[PDB]
């Protein structure tokens, strides 16, 4: 353990602090070995460090995304289980946890380790070594086959599972591309499937709520009536309650997901100031203050946008969605930057010029921002005004604006956003299905009031025999397949 | 359009005061069966296929977005303005029919000064213009792009099939 | 005839339910061949199932798209042709 030694930002290479482990990761499979059969004193292949980290966990942590560095992983890590396997076959190295708390699986969820999760998550070996395997091709009649997925520690069922690593607590950026793989691929559809009566149902009672806002809103005064107005005004103080208490148990339970997670969810937020804003308006109307309309109205707004935000359940409007994110976030804020330093030089000019003659157009800042403004809407007026003692200059300042922000500016942002929807046509499905994927697992857990019972998912299927008894169970996903080429070369 | 020409002839002998919407429908759907009559050539033909395959994969998804964003600013804008300090924003559908001028190139966006909370509606409409004028708007185009780029083969054979049923 | 052969939407394999339709979908001239030259009691290439499909019309159903199951349709679609040719060459079988 040292400096050079750890994991940090600088002069590293962080390996296990093992001389295991540093014959592991450092290709030597007969070092590897040789460690293992002295007959003085063998080293442990399930002995820890100061992380507590083991073996196969420093070989998840020296992981990358390359190709040469996954194979290297990829082999050493089935090597040294089927050398765990031959020397010690009752203790199972896969489960060993961490101080943090995560297995070898685990450590490639959080730390966004893409190739080596998806080897470990689907494997298959020969005859021998079949224990410590993940996925099991069961009845092969014909071209149709039948593979069985290892359930354990994916499944939502448990309590810290890999889909809420990845959905809750990954950091890395492009987390989404784990959640389009195989098994969690068929698993979340499924899921999804089973969740689409209460998506819905949630989806129609926040429109009910909007259709009560709206009425409430649009006949409110500067009997009957008057009793149906203040039923409607406390349902949706109730309802604006009900919102916040929902949103700040959703913050509290993640408290730490607001820096991994911003170009995904972002509608937690919106929640939560549509929510604080009608509780606000609604506790101010009892001071009978005048704020209170601006406020309401404001709220009235926000709450169509999250009726988009419920608008995500299909495919071509998700994607849509997300796209348009994606084309706010890339390109409109430096469009707005050029746009607002272009428009505030012009007006200052415009306001400061045409002050003498020879009411006032460009009387003030505000009103020369607004001209030049319903110049870009299409509504500008140009005009040769005739009373200034600045006629040419003033006219050549419009024009000077015109032809260099609305022909040049906007067109190019056209251009700019047709690049961006190109360039990002496959990624956003993968947002989209990390968004279902996180709405499915938020709807799994009950509401902040109450709490659903965990729907165990797969079958109890025997997947055979081990060393240490007859009895060997593990829960296993089922999926069928029609392969022509696999089915052809097993014969 | 068989029906409502039909239905407007035989409604024509009751007297009804419904015959001229009836005839002016039929009027307005019987020159888009002449542009069914127009695909006949290759160009135009497979122009008319884009058109519709345009439509179909994005034209609805715009429109689903539109309204959302024009309903509730049209609320919000009808609800606010109903005090001082005819009168603009007098219902929902005059407020409708103002934010689509926005959108159709005639916006009125002016301060107006009787009003009790100008700057509130002033930023609403700068809010609405801002981010359906010059974002949903350019978007659409450029999805338009993208498709007319994706379906470029796609079109031609759809025109021949619909030459062989032709 | 049973509920995994038909052909429905979820655990079944559509072979023509007859084992000539069978030994052809499933890749192997030797049996199928095997079966048509049968001192005791020759296989007929025209007989039918329940739902009518011959042995070429087992073939089209089981097709796909993919290159190499197109591969394999077309070449046993062939030899069933040929060896309906040298066998019985009075009766046609695609009509
Ligand atoms: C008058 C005010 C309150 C209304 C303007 C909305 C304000 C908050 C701005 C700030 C961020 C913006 C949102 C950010 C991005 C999206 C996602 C998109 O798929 C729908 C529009 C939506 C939801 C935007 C709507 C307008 C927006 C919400
Ligand atoms: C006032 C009303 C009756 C006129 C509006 C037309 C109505 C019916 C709408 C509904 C579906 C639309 C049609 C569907 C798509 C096409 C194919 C395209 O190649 C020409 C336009 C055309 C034909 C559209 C014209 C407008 C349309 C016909």
């Amino acid at each position: 353990c040292g400096r050079f030694f750890q994991k940090h930002q600088g002069t590293c290479f962080y390996f296990g602090e093992l001389p295991l482990s540093l014959a592991a990761c450092t290709k030597q499979w007969d070092v590897v070995t040789y460690l293992l059969e002295n007959p003085h004193q063998p080293a442990s292949l399930e002995a820890t460090d100061s992380l507590g980290n083991t073996v196969l966990h420093a070989l998840v942590m020296i992981a990358d995304n390359s190709p040469e560095n996954s194979a290297l992983v990829i082999h050493m890590y089935d090597s040294l289980l089927q050398m765990g396997a031959r020397l010690c076959p009752t203790v199972q190295l896969e489960d060993i946890c961490n101080h943090q708390g995560l297995t070898p699986l685990k450590l490639a969820a959080k730390e966004g380790k893409i190739e080596i999760f998806r080897h470990i998550l689907q494997r298959e070996f020969s005859g021998l070594y079949q224990p410590l395997s993940r996925k099991f091709t069961e009845w092969c009649y014909g071209p149709v086959r039948v593979s069985l997925y290892d359930l354990s520690s994916v499944d939502s069922w448990e309590k810290n599972s890999v889909l809420e690593i990845i959905a809750f607590h990954c950091k890395s950026p492009h987390r989404h591309r784990m959640v389009v793989l195989e098994p969690l691929n068929k698993l979340l559809q499924e899921k999804w499937d089973r969740l689409i009566p209460r998506f819905f149902f949630n989806f129609a009672c926040y429109l009910v709520y909007m259709i009560i806002f709206t009425i409430v809103a649009y006949h409110q005064p500067s009997t009957f009536g008057d009793s149906m107005l203040l039923l409607g005004h406390i349902l949706i103080l109730l309802g604006g309650i009900y919102l916040l208490l929902g949103q700040l148990w959703y913050f509290w339970r993640r408290r730490l997901f607001i820096w991994i997670s911003f170009m995904d969810s972002y509608f937690e937020i919106l929640f939560l100031v549509q929510a604080l804003l009608t509780v606000l308006s609604q506790v101010l109307r009892f001071v009978e203050t005048e704020w209170y309309l601006p406020l309401l109205v404001s709220s009235l707004v926000l709450g169509w946008l999250n009726l988009l935000y419920y608008t995500r359940g299909f495919q071509h409007t998700g994607i849509y969605s997300v796209m348009i994110t994606k084309v706010i976030l890339r390109d409109l804020l430096r469009f707005l930057l050029v746009y607002l330093v272009f428009l505030f030089g012009f007006a200052v000019a415009l306001v400061s010029l045409s002050r003498e003659a020879r009411p006032v157009p460009y009387g003030g800042i505000l009103d020369a921002s607004l001209e030049l403004f319903k110049f870009t809407i299409g509504m500008g007026e140009l005009a040769f005004q005739e009373q200034l003692r600045f006629r040419g200059v003033v006219l050549l300042l419009l024009l000077a604006y015109v032809l260099l922000t609305y022909v040049l500016l906007l067109n190019m942002l056209i251009a700019l956003m047709s690049e961006t929807v190109n360039s990002v046509a496959t990624d956003s499905w993968s947002i989209w299905k990390l968004q279902k994927a996180i709405s499915v697992l938020e709807m799994e857990n009950g509401y902040w009031w109450c709490r659903r019972k965990r729907h165990r998912a797969g079958r109890l299927l025997k997947v055979g025999t081990k060393g240490d008894g007859i009895p060997d169970e593990r829960w296993c996903f089922r999926v069928e397949e029609v392969n022509w080429a696999a089915w052809e070369k097993t014969l």
